[PDB]
């Protein structure tokens, strides 16, 4: 015999997170975290998303200033976050080190206060 497949072969979606997400807009922010540098950014467990809860001072998050309260984490370095757990997310970064590509959406909620 002799034949291929032709069509949607395997999962051709692992070439690094892409900016253009479905029908929305994600914000990419590269944060540098030493091999012994904490994140210093708290996050809450949203319905099914990992949003920021608080920002710690002296943290890689604050330092770089690419993470703010209300930011929703989706992918980090390619790894999914949406659905994950705070601990998981933390255990992830904590495990990871260096310039990580954080793909989150800035909650630019309009409201003067």
């Amino acid at each position: 015999g002799s034949s291929g497949s032709s069509g949607p072969i395997t999962d051709e979606r692992v070439y690094e997170s892409i900016g253009h997400y479905g029908g929305e807009t994600v914000k990419i922010v590269r944060i540098e975290k030493a091999r012994d540098i904490p994140l210093g950014a708290t996050v809450r467990n949203e319905m099914d998303s990992v949003i920021i809860s608080r920002i710690v001072k002296g943290g890689a998050a604050e330092k770089s200033g690419l993470l703010h309260e209300g930011d929703e984490v989706l992918e980090i370095n390619g790894i999914e976050i949406r659905g994950k757990d705070v601990n998981e997310v933390f255990d992830l970064l904590s495990d990871m080190h260096g310039t990580l590509t954080f793909v989150l959406i800035p909650s630019s909620g309009p409201s003067s206060g």
